[PDB]
């Protein structure tokens, strides 16, 4: 085929996004009670949106309808503040906005853009696929310079842990990578549901220790 | 209806301006950031516009923006109250956002008004189309601005040209009463009106957040 175009209906997406959340930045203005973002990117195709789908619906659409660039989902959860004794404290209502962002080359700019208004990062890869495992470096050396805090909360996921016979992530090659990081992992599976919530939580509860230093 | 993708050094060029924006905002987290944004057709005069304003120069070659780029100036703001009252001198550190106008780039240039504390919104005095677009304009500013009611300047550029002129004055001045924005028309080859123009929105943006 030709070099695939922008065209009238993509643009025309990416755009109703933005009106979107031009529309959710103004109403949590006239001031549930806390906002909280953070973005989810990786390498095209690991299952960005089928995580967050999950999260939100419990569903799961096997088709792949690969992101036009950007797009975002809302949950109203409820946060517990935590410590070593499990202090497990009074739950404080929190309304997130999960960013997806296209992995292809073609929506780096554009994607890179919304790292602004990220409060944390969900990088994932596909334990079935090699090279977006070793592509992880990559994503992150991208957090540190394009981020807008300095070493800022990645939570990291090898997803479709649902695919064991088409596994080539070894275990140990991951947990090794987040460690040498100092990152959180966990492998997780958008079909069946597994550490999708788990991992999220934990990003979460880095986004909320941090603001609570200061 | 064949828009082109970025190609890789347009990526490139984009991303070289967000690291240097990531960075400015980093150093900033460590004396007020205000930031606004210069918007309008292509070829009006957004860049030369800035340029004049930041290094007082002009260059004549056309370079279109490649999507996305911004300039920086420190400025000494002073507030306005009853018989001048001129206030203390405030240090106002400028980021000045500028932005393709074709709209190829109009997804890009869009995930930008989340940063602009204001809008500085420009026709071309000598291109009657530029300052039709302006309606259009102004209506994707409050469909997409970050706060209502965003604080906009009118600029009619060019205003060197009087031989090209083909604006006429009082469809512009109407305008901005119609919408309740001030109006400048500004030379970016000379400099007429281009500070006014700058300042004006800046007092816009401090009066606004003075009333918080
Ligand atoms: N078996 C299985 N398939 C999955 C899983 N997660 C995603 N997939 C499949 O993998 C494909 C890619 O999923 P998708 O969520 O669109 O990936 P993406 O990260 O958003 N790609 P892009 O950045 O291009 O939008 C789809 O066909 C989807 O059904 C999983 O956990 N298990
Ligand atoms: N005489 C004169 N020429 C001007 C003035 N402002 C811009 N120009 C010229 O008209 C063209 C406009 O250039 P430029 O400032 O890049 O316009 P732009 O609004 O940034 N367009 P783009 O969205 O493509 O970046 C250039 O040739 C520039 O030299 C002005 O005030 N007077
Ligand atoms: C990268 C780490 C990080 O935490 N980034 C971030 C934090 C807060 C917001 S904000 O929306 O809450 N905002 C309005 C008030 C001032 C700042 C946006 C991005
Ligand atoms: C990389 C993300 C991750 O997974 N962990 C992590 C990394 C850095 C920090 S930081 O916030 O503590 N740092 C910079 C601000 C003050 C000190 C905290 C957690
Ligand atoms: C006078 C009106 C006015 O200034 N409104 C306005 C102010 C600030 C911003 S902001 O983007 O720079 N901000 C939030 C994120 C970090 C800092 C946007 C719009
Ligand atoms: C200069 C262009 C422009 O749009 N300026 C402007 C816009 C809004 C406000 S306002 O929001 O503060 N206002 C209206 C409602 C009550 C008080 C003030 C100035
Ligand atoms: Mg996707
Ligand atoms: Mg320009």
């Amino acid at each position: 085929g030709h070099m695939s175009f922008l065209t009238e209906e993509e643009q025309e997406a990416i755009m109703k996004v933005l009106q979107r959340d031009a529309a959710l930045k103004r109403a949590e203005e006239e001031r549930y009670d806390y906002l909280i973002k953070f973005l989810a990117l990786g390498d095209s195709g690991v299952g960005k949106t089928s995580v967050l789908y999950q999260y939100t619906d419990g569903k799961f659409n096997s088709k792949f309808i690969t992101t036009v660039g950007i797009d975002f989902r809302e949950k109203r959860v409820v946060y517990r503040a935590s410590g070593p004794d499990g202090a497990t404290g009074r739950g404080q209502r929190i309304h997130l906005q999960l960013w997806d962002t296209a992995g292809l080359e073609r929506f780096r700019s554009l994607t890179t853009a919304f790292f602004r208004d990220a409060m944390g990062f969900l990088l994932l890869f596909d334990l079935t696929n090699e090279q977006s495992f070793l592509n992880v470096r990559n994503w992150i050396s991208q957090l540190q310079m394009h981020a807008y805090a300095e070493n800022p909360d990645i939570v990291l996921c090898g997803n479709k842990s649902d695919l064991e016979d088409q596994r080539v992530v070894k275990e140990e090659e991951a947990i090794a990578l987040a460690e040498k990081y100092g990152i959180p992992y966990f492998e997780t599976s958008a079909a069946n549901g597994t550490n999708i919530s788990q991992a999220i939580e934990m990003l979460l509860d880095l986004i909320m220790k941090r603001m609570e230093r200061s």
